[PDB]
């Protein structure tokens, strides 16, 4: 089959529609995601009218290969949509609808900083190949782009999708300008990961903290050092989930902050029993009656700024 | 070939039927499970006999490229099916009967709240495509779907496998509300997961609770913080297995109990010390004899109400 | 190409042989194992000779496209087998001589309950298609079926490769019932594993025991406390290679075991420590040296049990 | 289609230009990366002109089966690229463009010494199929290579991107001498990196080290000791991320150097002891007052030697 | 195309060279690696001369549906390799040249005994195919094998690429007799292993050790469990990199022995203590001076024994 000739030097507009189905495999190591979904077209096809009769009103129903169906590729793809043509209905009056499920793999950017209240926004980019008889420039309709309300992906909540007309912005563009952006907005669920990670590591850094109420050295000692090793056990559990991340995080911030404050201790407690030792115990009572306010005030002080400088 | 012509308006009426075979690969963190069954299809195909002599009673033979296979395709796969046609014999009424093999990969979404003691149910839809002669509706025969009753899913065992008509529901249909869901049950053995999870954290619990008979605070602080790191490892450990969750479960709610009771007994034992250290013996004596039975029935009831809360 | 017409009636029996040439990949949490061979087919090809003049005598070599081969399908297999055509010989008399070779992944039951000293049974299933000039029945020649003695699966040693008959058995069947059944019977070599996991838990456990020739209670606690992070420690490296089992086994029962033990010691240390404290010293003593026999004596006859009970 | 035939032996030159779109999945065990970028080819096509005429100065499109395509192949891939065309658009005058978009697995030598502040270099080579009319040497123009400045590669900067002719240096070779070399110059940010594994390693260290100013022996073994274990399960933590390397490197020595010093400690501390006991008291207190300043001076200065070795 | 017929039933010799290009992907777990290499062939072709007129002295190119190019089949492989041609030049003598570029994967098998210090020797078995003509019988030339020498299999070397020809051994052959072997050899770089594996358990073990020289009792007790505990974890920490090996190794027979040589430091703490409790100080000083020697020395009897067992 050949496009269609031109006929008033119109341009051919396409409107596209992207409905999904099915959202998962989000990997954060690869930066990518797979998505299942369908895909709406309907160009104009004046002068190439499939019987217009009206004592034939009945929707017309033909194959891929029977009229020119247009050429969309996707930018950010690893490899070409698996194309899967569901129904090609086109009325007698010219316009046609076309339909199918592709089940492709989009290369998107994710940044994790402010990792357990964070929001992502996903993009996909749909180019048209150009045609020898008039320019096609892309058009978006409210109407066919959507969801099923009915997304799977775990763990996620989607805000809203739309999308909007972008020119192409390529070095090796010639007269394509006409990309089209679909962003999709989700947001994280974070109730769990409170009583997941944040809750045990301040249990864990009180009972570290209940040695400025002793005075042996010794059980000061285990107290400190293995609330230390089962600091570092957990961090060890809690890394198998968080993704690789080559920059600094709130939570990698708590954690050095965790680590500087159990040095903190160690330091007070030597210094303690050192003055102990030296025989000046008034000096040790008030230094261990001070930490006692002094660790909790300042770690909730660490706590706002830090919070305030990764959340504006 | 073409699809028979229409007689007398009559929908053209399939029958649909899946033979399980191998049920396997039952992924949680892709959502997914890999499925290989058979595949029965007979539709009426009148006016289009083969050979319907009384002599020629045998059995017709054919192949795929011989009569009109009709086209179904699944929604929630991640691709197209692999067909593998065993046999297409037809008897000379008109009767057509076709059996294939495929593995496909289903899409199906799965909770593991109640984890130890779920139940999931997994959904194949079915979707056949429109024709221009008549209109083709989806019917369901209760004798060939069925199953082998030799599936080799260990760690659940299957209840029922029923199939009933329902709408398309999809905001893209234009004729097309004849989809098929096929539902699996399935009941996961929780035998094995009490000896292999359950028990040895309560004997390390109890090892914690351990320390109300004895007044060495070094012996104490010793005999909970190790139990404290000793439970970090076992968690590690059970967490190999777990699906990764973004949400409450039953045995993530029994593990933060778990650390907010190590942490009342290192309060407890604290307390306890800076009493003797003070020379208020009579005070941590009846506080020391009051926990002994205080930790145990607060456990108690505190687990009845989670398990209430969890399972109605 | 066409089948070969019938003759007088004769059932057309092809003779089915398959050489091992790699065995590897036997994967336990997919019960799957991928399998390299060769396969031999020979069937009568009367009234269709190849030139069978004696001064022709030389052999016939043709091509896949050249005779009608019998189609062969598996039906334990995840997809197609891949053909590999080797040679295609055929004498003057008519008998023909295939060769080919695959590799498929076959899914398998597969059982670890006395996983240290387990046996398995491994299966590869074989269908002909029917035809319309004769039913085909497959039979099996004890030449031709075979091993090369060189495989190089790792771990484990062939005692055995045979083939039987067995009917069909299924529920759709219409004729058929000449399915194959070629059985590989596999064992594990047990020796590495004595030294790589019994004998450490052992030495491990005979530690904490050596906490009954002592008094003081802190070392006491210290000794079996310690002696009990460093068997989870072992048990998380040991369940690296332990495939994942949703039922009970062999060694997960000697792991709960080991676990009470270490509880009823941790039981004895408290009770003996209260006695001394309240000044009984003669009934502690009692027990702690009916303890050193009690333990190694339960233990041992725990063990038989076990063994008795997993072992017939 | 037939290559141009030739015209006064002028051999034919053929531009070449890569264009970056994403470059992701850096795998380090594989030694491999995946790029999806474009490619710009052309070619002077002279006496095959297409509508030279003024009036048709309208830029002719074609199709791949038009005209004669150019064969590039990659010399370090492990398959051939996923050829996807996007527009060939060729003016009168008899230049042609081509363009088309690619995602194939480069195989790159990547070198980890140095790690937390390393460069690497990435190489691509292309290869042009010699052709029996004229041969054929390729050249590279300086406008269509280049980057979208928006490689989402994160955790590396791009620095340059140039390419230059090189002789292909093959034993096989006959004719071809002009292989393409893309050099690809990327750094790490190790910002993130001395936050998330120096400094917790250092202020380990030094509580480890606060043990020459006690006098206890049994706080001073459990200092050591439980250091030593928390360095351990952090040396676990750290091999994670870091990729396998089957040599030397900064990060091993230091962790070396750790152990050294952590067995140095020990040593110290029981020679220490033991004169404790034997009563030689200021021998001791000598002893103890010199490693408090002979430590840190010594790690101090190894650190430079290995730093000024490591770094030139 | 077809075959060259027989002249003087001159047997036909394929001159058949492989050119290593990378080497990579070593898995030992599979017993497989993946090889990217060159391919040459040259067989006689007299009698089917392509213009041998010395004007046309030329070299001549053509394509692979233009001759009869041998099918050659690699034997230990999971499937067919990717042959990508990249030039086909035959002088006018009549002498042909093939060039290609596959990447396939081998299954070799892989001996770990020996592991820090091994050898491997990889094995490439090729078949050729009869033909109706002539039998074709392989041969080697050694000027077109070889390797690039730069090979980017990191942790190896390689000394040497032969082949040579052996029979096929066979059980269903029925002519086919002169299969190729080509045999890599490669040897591991050992430098860095000692460094990061053998000295810090060296360490370790000395660190434990040192509690011959002390006599606190709950000093030597922690000092030793706590080293058991450390020596558990760095076991855990070194399994990651060793692949598994379901039989015995040296690696292993060491930590078997270090396991042993902990559990009778064990043993001799407690009859040290419990000599000390029942008041015979004599004979526990005889025995703790005793062992400072005995150890060191059994110790290094022991690994030089077991390194004379594991070499010659
Ligand atoms: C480099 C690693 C150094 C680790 C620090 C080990 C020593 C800490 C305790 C020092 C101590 O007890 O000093 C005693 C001394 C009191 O004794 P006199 O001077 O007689 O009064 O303590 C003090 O009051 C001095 C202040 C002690 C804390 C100062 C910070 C020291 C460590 C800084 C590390 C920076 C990184
Ligand atoms: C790092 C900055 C640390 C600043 C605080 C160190 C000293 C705090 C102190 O002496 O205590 C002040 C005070 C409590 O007073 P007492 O301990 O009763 O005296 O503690 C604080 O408020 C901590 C300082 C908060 C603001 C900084
Ligand atoms: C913030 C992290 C705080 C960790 C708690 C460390 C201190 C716990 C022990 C306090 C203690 O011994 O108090 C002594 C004191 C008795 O001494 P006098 O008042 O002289 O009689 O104890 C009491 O009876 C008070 C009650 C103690 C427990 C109350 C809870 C304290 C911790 C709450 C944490 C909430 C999160
Ligand atoms: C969190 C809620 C904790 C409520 C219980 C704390 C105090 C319990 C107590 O004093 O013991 C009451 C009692 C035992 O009495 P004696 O210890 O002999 O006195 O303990 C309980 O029954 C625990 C309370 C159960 C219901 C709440
Ligand atoms: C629920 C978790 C409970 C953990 C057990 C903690 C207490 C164990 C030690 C008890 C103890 O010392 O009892 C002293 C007592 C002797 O003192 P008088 O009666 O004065 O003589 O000991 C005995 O002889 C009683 C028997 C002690 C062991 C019995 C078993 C107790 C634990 C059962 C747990 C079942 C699960
Ligand atoms: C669980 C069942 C535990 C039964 C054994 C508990 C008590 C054993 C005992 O008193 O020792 C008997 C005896 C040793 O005698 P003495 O310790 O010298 O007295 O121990 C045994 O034989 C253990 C019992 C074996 C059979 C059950
Ligand atoms: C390995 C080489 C170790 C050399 C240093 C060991 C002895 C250092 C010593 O006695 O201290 C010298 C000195 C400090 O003097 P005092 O301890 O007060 O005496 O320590 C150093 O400077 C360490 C040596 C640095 C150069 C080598
Ligand atoms: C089974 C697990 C058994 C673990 C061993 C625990 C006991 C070890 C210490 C025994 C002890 O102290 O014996 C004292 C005793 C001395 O006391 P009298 O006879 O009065 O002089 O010690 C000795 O001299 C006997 C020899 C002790 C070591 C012999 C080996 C014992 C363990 C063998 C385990 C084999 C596996
Ligand atoms: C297992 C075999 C263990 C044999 C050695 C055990 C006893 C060694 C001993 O008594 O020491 C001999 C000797 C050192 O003599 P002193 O300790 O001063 O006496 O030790 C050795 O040489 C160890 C034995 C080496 C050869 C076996």
């Amino acid at each position: 089959v050949s496009p269609p000739p031109p006929i008033a030097d119109e341009p051919l507009t396409v409107n596209t529609g992207i409905y999904l189905i099915e959202c998962y495999s989000l990997d954060d190591k690869a930066e990518t995601f797979k998505v299942n979904a369908f895909l709406s077209l309907s160009w104009k096809d004046r002068r190439l009218a499939f019987d217009p009769v009206r004592s034939g009103v009945r929707v017309k129903t033909y194959e891929p290969e029977a009229i020119w169906i247009p050429e969309i590729r996707f930018v950010n793809v690893e490899n070409a949509r698996d194309a899967d043509v569901v129904d090609i209905s086109v009325s007698p009056d010219g316009t046609v609808q076309y339909l199918e499920r592709f089940s492709a793999r989009v290369l998107s950017p994710l940044d994790f900083r402010r990792y357990p209240f964070d929001s992502q926004t996903l993009h996909i980019y749909l180019i048209v190949r150009s045609v020898d008889t008039r320019n096609i420039v892309l058009a978006v309709d409210l109407e066919k782009v959507g969801k099923n309300d009915d997304v799977f992906l775990t763990g996620w909540d989607i805000e809203s999708f739309t999308a909007v007309v972008k020119p192409a912005n390529f070095a090796l563009e010639d007269r394509l300008e006409s990309k089209l952006d679909y962003q999709l907005r989700i947001s994280r669920q974070y109730f769990s990961y409170i009583p997941n990670i944040i809750l045990p590591m301040l249990f864990i850094l009180f009972i570290s903290w209940t040695a400025f109420w002793s005075t042996s050295y010794e059980a000061n000692v285990t107290l400190v050092v293995s609330t230390l090793i089962a600091h570092i056990a957990f961090n060890i559990l809690v890394e198998t989930n968080l993704p690789k991340t080559p920059y600094m995080t709130y939570t990698g911030a708590i954690i050095f902050m965790i680590y500087l404050f159990y040095f903190v201790a160690v330091i007070e407690v030597t210094v303690q029993h050192y003055l102990k030792v030296e025989s000046q115990p008034a000096r040790a009572a008030s230094i261990t009656r001070a930490s006692r306010i002094a660790f909790p005030v300042v770690f909730l002080l660490a706590n706002i700024i830090l919070a305030f400088l990764f959340f504006g």
